């Protein structure tokens, strides 16, 4: 009857509001994991950038103003731009 | 009466089943963003590892005199950059 249908929907509704609660919990932990990975990424990208700047600057400095130095600089450059 | 309240709670229920649907899409999006960041990481870690090997190997040839200056200066600059990257693996 009316009461039975009201009770069944109310039960499924509170069960649904539970899932929403647990899915929001997951989203907050995923937001936290993306944030950590993005903080790490900015740090490592800066170190690789410092190596890239050094490689290109030395390549320019060798040009007008390298023997074994140029050979090493080119070996580093090939490591940076390799695709795997 | 009872029909009105049944209609209002059924509407709340189907609306909440739609939010679970959209929250599951967000989770799949977030799983995809964590996966991309972890794939980048493995690739850039591999390059750092290869630069470390190269830096130490050529330092061994400069130390154990196998060249008969500016090269050692450059090798040491790279090594300091690599050490600073190792130092920030906790921070």
């Amino acid at each position: 009857g009316p009461l039975g249908s009201l009770v069944a929907i109310q039960a499924e509704l509170t069960k649904s509001q539970e899932t929403i609660g647990s899915l929001n919990e997951e989203i907050e932990q995923y937001k936290g994991t993306v944030s950590t990975l993005e903080i790490e990424r900015e740090f490592y990208f800066n170190k690789l950038r410092d190596i890239e700047i050094l490689v290109h600057t030395t390549q320019d400095l060798i040009n007008e103003g390298g023997g074994a130095l140029l050979r090493f600089v080119k070996k580093v450059e090939s490591i940076l731009y390799a695709t795997a």
